[PDB]
């Protein structure tokens, strides 16, 4: 609910648009001034963020930080802007933990005012109040951020997407979305990442039934290879290893940071003596394992090449070895994959094929995009978290749903939509940019 009657609105993307991640999207309502997401970019074609100077030179009116989720697209920035400047930190229980971990990775003593967060809680400011919503993404609670204005209510979606098979922490809250919707909303940031590609997705309990189907076949040894970030498709094949009578090993010597805070957290569903260390691999027989390689970058592809090409530091693929990649491909990593599968044929092992059907993805694609379009019908539409093409997609979308388009901004970094009571113009534009590290 609002607190006052509101004059300035002002919404300022210094990352996640004309390109795909580094979220950070900054809103202004009068005097104060919220970040939502502060996400890194690997560098495609260590690590890129975005350039800040804007919020430093106001840092006095920066009130808070908002944080969707866990993945290294909304919270790899985090430690370097609490560096330059001091402002509390808003996540979901599992958002925080893995920024603390980050601070703590790098040494980082400063004192941080951390609030956990829910869709329950309902935070205060001067002119201001800020709620929050569950979303379904690929990593357990996600939120997405309802700022309460005069004007109407200012929702960022974050990353999300909609599958009627995820039902945990993964699932959303129709309800309080459909409500924020009817109460109405002044201004909609969302999700652009696969608004070209018509339908829906996969659903993922359709995925795990033919990865099911296809490791059921194997009478060697696994390796699937996944995103560190993907916690779906990993709790998939800790599943399908239970049902296998197979034990579960990552790549060794100890496990990854954010799936073992969140698997200590209670995140993840694990039977009893279900993983074994990569130390104890080799006395187990070889139908009798999974080894999962997550990573980042694209070292889950990198990884297999390792391990192919004799040359791991820890393990190495043998004949007869089964090979799953559990991932979705770039255009940038298309070739590299292509070099590795080649390379794994060399080396003797078994390519389990990706079905062509399917398609899997943390972003919902058009049938998605519509439906929280239908479900929040927004006055001004802000299509980000995608290139120039992908904004333009969303675009279409929105004024299917009946979005004016008039009041459709597609906005490029610096970008300044301002609101003053009459009109919503792009009237200004304020420094961004790229600080590779
Ligand atoms: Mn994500």
């Amino acid at each position: 609910l609002i607190k006052k009657k509101n004059k300035d609105i002002r919404i300022i993307p210094l990352g996640g648009v004309g390109e795909i991640a580094k979220n950070m999207y900054i809103v202004e309502v009068d005097d104060e001034m919220f970040m939502l997401d502060a996400g890194l970019m690997f560098p495609e074609d260590d690590i890129v963020i975005p350039d800040i100077q804007y919020v430093i030179e106001n840092k006095e009116r920066l009130k808070g930080i908002f944080l969707t989720h866990g993945h290294e697209h909304a919270i790899g920035a985090v430690s370097y802007v609490l560096e330059q400047i001091d402002a509390p930190v808003y996540g979901s229980k599992l958002t925080i933990a893995l920024v603390k971990e980050a601070m703590k990775a790098r040494n980082i003593k400063k004192k941080v005012r951390y609030y956990t967060v829910n869709h329950d809680s309902i935070m205060r400011f001067k002119n201001v109040n800020v709620s929050f919503f569950n979303t379904t993404h690929s990593i357990p609670d996600s939120l997405g951020v309802c700022i309460h204005t005069s004007y109407g209510s200012i929702v960022y979606t974050g990353e999300f997407k909609f599958d009627q098979s995820l039902h945990g922490h993964y699932a959303p809250d129709l309800k309080r979305m459909a409500e924020i919707g009817d109460e109405g909303v002044f201004a909609l940031i969302s999700d652009s990442t696969e608004a070209e590609k018509p339908g829906y997705n996969t659903p993922e309990n359709i995925i795990e039934h033919h990865m099911y189907d296809a490791f059921a076949k194997v009478k060697g040894r696994l390796i699937v290879s996944c995103y560190a970030s993907n916690f779906v498709r990993i709790q998939q094949v800790l599943n399908i290893a239970s049902q296998l009578n197979r034990k579960v090993s990552f790549l060794g010597r100890s496990l990854e940071s954010s799936f073992n805070i969140a698997r200590k957290m209670g995140y993840f569903d694990i039977p009893k003596d279900l993983l074994i260390p990569i130390n104890e691999v080799e006395n187990y027989p070889k139908n009798e394992v999974i080894i999962i390689a997550t990573g980042m970058q694209g070292e889950p592809v990198e990884a297999l090449s390792q391990m192919a090409r004799k040359k791991h530091k820890i393990m190495n693929i043998e004949e007869g070895d089964s090979i799953f990649l559990a991932i979705t491909a770039s255009a940038n990593m298309e070739v590299i994959i292509a070099d590795t599968l080649n390379e794994l044929v060399r080396a003797g092992a078994h390519i389990i094929p990706n079905n062509k059907k399917i398609h899997a993805s943390s972003h919902g694609c058009m049938e998605e995009l519509k439906m929280m379009l239908n479900i929040m019908k927004p006055e001004y539409f802000v299509p980000v978290q995608g290139e120039f093409k992908m904004q333009i997609a969303h675009a279409k979308l929105a004024a299917e749903t009946g979005v004016a388009p008039e009041k459709i901004f597609l906005v490029e970094k610096g970008d300044v939509i301002s609101y003053n009571g009459k009109d919503m113009i792009l009237n200004e534009k304020v420094q961004s940019g790229n600080i590779l590290i």
